């Protein structure tokens, strides 16, 4: 098919997007990755190179995809928001 497109697509590789995310238009991918990268609290070393979040290639870098979240203006203040009750 590979034709056109009339709808929302997500912000930080592309891919169609599922819907509003943290104020930004993100897929269940990119989304995922977010989210983890918070609840988990995990880290990445500064990609000079700034590579290019793209669909063709989404797994491609850690950091830079993380960080265009953070671009694109991704809430991380939104994450605790009816939850599991889990061992506090
Ligand atoms: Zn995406
Ligand atoms: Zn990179």
């Amino acid at each position: 098919g590979s034709s056109g497109s009339s709808g929302m697509e997500c912000r930080v590789c592309g891919d169609k997007a599922s819907g509003f995310h943290y104020g930004v238009h993100a897929c269940e991918g990119c989304k995922g990755f977010f989210r983890r990268t918070i609840r988990m609290k995990l880290e990445y070393e500064k990609c000079e190179r700034s590579c290019k979040i793209q669909k063709k290639n989404r797994n491609k870098c850690q950091y830079c995809r993380f960080q265009k979240c953070l671009a694109l203006g991704m809430s991380h203040n939104a994450i605790r928001f009816g939850s599991g009750p889990s061992s506090g």
